[PDB]
């Protein structure tokens, strides 16, 4: 898990629940002085002990909070690497590139970073249909990270997940529903 993650994940963290809280957090779920470098690779688990412990001190579901994280972490992302977001002009051509575009510029930017597998296929109706494959099981924060795409564009969407890696399958389906953007008008 790239220090980037983390570094996103401090912001949300200071701008919710105080410095001192994040301070606690990393006192507690992490080796003393750590300090994360946003190019550098640190155990994931560092990461999930720490959301689930914000999770249990907001006594929200744990997948609720790695969906707002993952709203949150779209647009900490677009502003740390403009250049990569910035080579879309609407919601749907980034969802198409997040696996051969945005993660493939990823994998240059960063040394080994640990992805997932995404593919894309356009629908009828506006619709986005989302396979997504990883053993860390992040689906939910992919949610989130749309839908903080969807922000980013001033786009409106819905999300089905309905096939998913946490009810037994080996990938999650994400079907999405464009229901506005600024080349949307009546349908
Ligand atoms: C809707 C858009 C996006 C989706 C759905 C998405 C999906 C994900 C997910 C779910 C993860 C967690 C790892 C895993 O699931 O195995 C991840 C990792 C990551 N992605 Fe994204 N992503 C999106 C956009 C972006 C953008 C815009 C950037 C930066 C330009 C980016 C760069 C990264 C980085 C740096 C990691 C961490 C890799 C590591 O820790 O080793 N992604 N991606
Ligand atoms: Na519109
Ligand atoms: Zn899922």
């Amino acid at each position: 898990m790239k220090g980037i993650i983390f570094n996103v994940l401090e912001d949300m963290v200071v701008a919710q629940c105080g410095m001192s809280v994040w301070n606690e957090l990393l006192e507690k779920h992490a080796p003393k002085d750590r300090v994360y470098v946003s190019a550098k690779s640190y155990a994931e688990s560092e990461l999930f002990s720490i959301v689930q412990d914000v999770a249990q001190r907001l006594n929200m579901p744990i997948q609720d909070v790695v969906k707002a994280f993952g709203q949150f972490l779209f647009n900490g992302l677009a502003s740390r690497h403009t250049d990569v977001v910035d080579k879309f002009d609407d919601f749907t051509s980034l969802v198409m590139g997040i696996h051969d575009v945005i993660h493939l510029e990823v994998n240059k930017l960063y040394h080994e970073p640990s992805l997932p597998h995404i593919n894309g296929q356009l629908l009828p109706n506006n619709q986005i249909a989302l396979r997504y494959s990883s053993p860390r099981r992040l689906c939910f924060c992919a949610e989130g990270l749309l839908f903080g795409a969807a922000q980013h564009f001033a786009a409106a969407i819905q999300i089905s997940h309905d096939t998913c890696m946490h009810t037994g399958a080996d990938h999650c389906m994400l079907i999405i529903e464009l229901q506005n953007d600024e080349n949307l008008y009546f349908q």
